[PDB]
């Protein structure tokens, strides 16, 4: 792969790539479509619009939007102007967003109508710097000074040239959370998505122009950003976008060509989703679908899920691992080489190391902490020097995963170096779930660990000590957690216990909980 | 009143004052009591204990505690050490505390057991700097880094000398909410509570050594911090503290001598509480209480409430106004000169100005914006230069209130400059409540305004447009707010309407709602 030039604007790169195919569909959702020419026009009008309201090069904007055709316009339009979009999860709380507004110093917000209420609450509570709120598909009347995204774009002529950025200039942020503390601002450059799109999208997956890409993983997830924006636009593929929650039925409707007159050829999702679809009574048959490639990431793929999928569809699931910090997948199975029970082989262009308790070598077949050296790594966590130092160890990025290397050079997942759980693509802190449980007045103490479900997939499991003299039912506890946590975070079961295993200092021995002591 | 000396430590001042009465009760609550000598010992031991865990002069600690005897030990022990306690409301959310930990850079937290769950959530999610958590009356097993408050105090000998602070050095913080944006860290000096306690506690209320003080307003409130800490310690009075919510029965129990073998002589609380008490069937008779003085602040007092209290008790309610920023009351009725319908007269030592649209003066009988010049003003809002320069303008502090001066020199409340609601003593933003209601999936739009209840006291009232094809209930939405915000921010009723009145700009015509056009 040839490196990108030193003067490089990622948005202009993707627009230029597709000037050969102006009338091919770039993006389609339930209600709209953009050809590559339409996307280019709207991208550059948006870029002009942000500049016209006073947003300057290198300033951030918050991009808080459901998957739909306006999403890439927002993302690429900011980048075309040399403005840094901060693309965030759509299922967070107003407090989460208020922290992000302050921390990013966002100068504007691009937000879906459905998300305006949570955004409004974040604006009201925070010491933000937001100059304008631009609302895609408003679901309620606009407040004074807010503007509809379509009018905002339509009112400005296209910016005539992109910002003259460098390849190693910040281009966009994602946020990633650890087991405690506020989300961390992962800063990616203009070069980083070129690298993931070339090394993985083109050279590992072999995506091509006649593909139709559809990702259950949303655009704000590193995984989804690649799958359904950077990868397809790199090769000229058409992309299907879906705003709603990805259930089996929602996915199957698109698989069957229910939207935009297109059937996906490439699908991407989490192992949990694949398990859910294989369980579904109305799982489509091989002849109803046009899938040629199924990608998975976000948690280890249990072998039985890949084997079942292969037996039913005659397609393997290609399981890989990436991170927010590395932007996309650096260790993967290949379309024509899949070894179930492993995450495959290092992606060419990425170097992988396993380190022991002192940073030393580990013998094949022994677990080590996984570190990655490759060209898509983020530069830092913005404004967090101590966490940056821990993660970005001079050229090597520490994943937080443990792995074992096998005789054939493949790698098998061996757990985490923190206490995070990966519950269907999404990191979940057990300490967060515990913090929520102990605010129920009937709970004295709580401990949350990961447990494998009937398919081998990790879900939280809560051990709760009830407070003497209060009552507390399991149904009571379910209701309590329902609107306080997002559903992926729901414990799969709660066990009421008389006490928890602890050291003399009162630290909970969570390892004893995973070992079954209760 | 003599100014304090340049070298001045407020805690040391209060301890020194009471070296003449070591065995008199300083503080008593439902389970414990402290004489002045025992308070001094505990205060200085706590001071040493904070130093021993590495907290330095000028660093903050969060004080998140229910009213009881440990509260003044925590507050004065920090100040004795030259450490700055940040005294906060006990009814807030985890998100609320997360922000205060971050913004204060608190190095330790002193917390009541009952508030440990909410603090734990705040510590988990925040980028805080807390090294140790000291837990007063733990209600669950201690975690690593946590220590029982009595064990912590008991583990250290008294600090020999207080920190050598200056009168104008920061001594403590309180947080003040605004209509939008984060709550503001109000910085008070060592001198500030000396001035309030001399100018108001002694010289206006005439508190004396033989009083027993009892405030329904908790210690974290600027009002209660004077009432039940700085005021009584200044004169050697005994103070009754209560952890629980101040309902009429709880208050009456204490008025009657149900706790500590002491009947309060001096009561303090919001007009809301006085209305609740006067409406109560079990309201005590005169001959059952020892009350000699009844103070009110936190909202304007309806004349009818003071008049009924006086008819029943032969005591007036003495209404005054203070602010977090001015630390205590600067405009007040006097114990023997009360004019109901007014907040009385300037407190000697404070100058008061009303200013109209141009910054100029206003005629008597017309409203103006209230500004105060007095010696207890906070210095700034920590880390907020813009709001500091807007509030603290060369010796004048802007209250955000409007008032009218009457012909007799008394002052009558005329509303706010910023749409804040003052609900039972607590400033509440209607915009916070609204932005929260709109997250309800059945709500299309919502506006919240302040409406008088049946006693004339302002409560939030919500006007909601439901989403077409949804039916909502009042109580559902009360719950929805209690589950997300501090609980007393809940709208007392919700009116469901088809549309909100708006300007041509799409701005909500809040004045129409408040004026009752839609009911
Ligand atoms: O495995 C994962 O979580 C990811 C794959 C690509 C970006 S993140
Ligand atoms: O399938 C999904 O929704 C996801 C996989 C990785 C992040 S989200
Ligand atoms: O609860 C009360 O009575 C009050 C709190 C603050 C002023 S009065
Ligand atoms: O009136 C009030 O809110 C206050 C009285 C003394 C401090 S604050």
């Amino acid at each position: 792969v040839t490196p990108p030039p030193e003067k490089f604007n990622f948005a202009e790169h993707l627009l230029q790539t597709n000037r050969v195919r102006p009338d091919k569909t770039a993006f389609v959702d339930d209600i709209s479509s953009l050809s590559f020419a339409q996307l280019e026009a709207q991208t550059r009008q948006l870029a002009a619009a942000l500049r016209a309201i006073g947003v300057k090069r290198e300033e951030r904007v918050l991009l808080l939007m459901l998957d739909g055709t306006d999403w890439p316009v927002a993302f690429l339009g900011a980048i075309y102007a040399g403005i840094v979009p901060v693309a965030v999860n759509t299922l967070l709380t107003a407090d989460d967003y208020a922290y992000m507004l302050e921390h990013s110093r966002a100068q504007a917000v691009l937000v879906s109508g459905a998300l305006h209420p949570v955004l409004k609450a974040a604006l009201t509570k925070s010491d933000h710097e937001v100059q304008r709120v631009i609302v895609s598909r408003p679901a309620a009347p606009l407040e004074p000074g807010e503007v509809d995204f379509a009018e905002f774009v339509g009112a400005h002529a296209p910016l005539e040239k992109p910002a003259a950025t460098q390849a190693d200039d910040p281009a966009f942020w994602l946020y990633s959370s650890g087991s405690t503390g506020r989300p961390k601002g992962v800063v990616h450059t203009h070069a980083n998505p070129y690298w993931t799109s070339e090394l993985y999208g083109r050279n590992t997956l072999h995506l091509r122009e006649d593909d139709v890409c559809f990702s259950a993983a949303k655009l704000f997830f590193a995984y989804g950003l690649g799958n359904a924006l950077t990868f397809p636009m790199t090769v000229g593929a058409t992309t299907l976008l879906m705003g709603e929650r990805p259930t089996p039925d929602a996915v199957f409707k698109r698989w069957l060509g229910g939207v935009g007159g297109v059937k996906p050829t490439v699908f991407y999702g989490a192992p949990t989703g694949y398990a859910g679809m294989l369980a579904a009574p109305n799982l489509p048959s091989r002849d109803q679908v046009a899938l040629r490639l199924a990608s998975s990431a976000g948690e280890a793929l249990p072998a039985e899920i890949g084997q079942r999928f292969q037996r039913h569809f005659g397609l393997d699931i290609v399981d890989g691992i990436g991170s927010t910090e590395m932007l996309h997948i650096f260790l993967s199975n290949l379309p024509d080489r899949v070894r179930y029970g492993t995450t495959g082989w290092p992606v060419p262009g990425y170097q992988i190391e396993l380190r022991g308790d002192g940073g030393g070598p580990v013998a094949d077949g022994e677990p080590g902490d996984l570190y990655i050296h490759g060209p898509s790594s983020a530069t830092m966590y913005w404004g967090n020097r101590a966490k940056s130092r821990d993660t970005f160890q001079g050229g090597w990025t520490k994943s937080g995963d443990k792995y074992v290397r096998n005789d054939d050079g493949s790698y098998t997942y061996a757990g985490r170096t923190d206490d995070m759980l990966k519950v269907s693509g999404i990191y979940v802190s057990p300490f967060e779930i515990e913090a929520t449980l102990v605010q129920h007045p009937g709970v004295l103490e709580a401990a949350v660990v990961g447990v494998a479900d009937e398919h081998g997939l990790t879900k939280p499991k809560a051990y709760v000590v009830p407070r003497p003299g209060q009552t507390l039912s399991e149904t009571e506890l379910k209701t309590f957690i329902k609107d306080r946590l997002a559903p992926y975070k729901y414990p799969r079961s709660t066990v009421f216990v008389a006490e928890l295993p602890k050291t003399a200092t009162g630290k909970i021995q969570r390892f004893k909980l995973r070992e079954g002591v209760l």
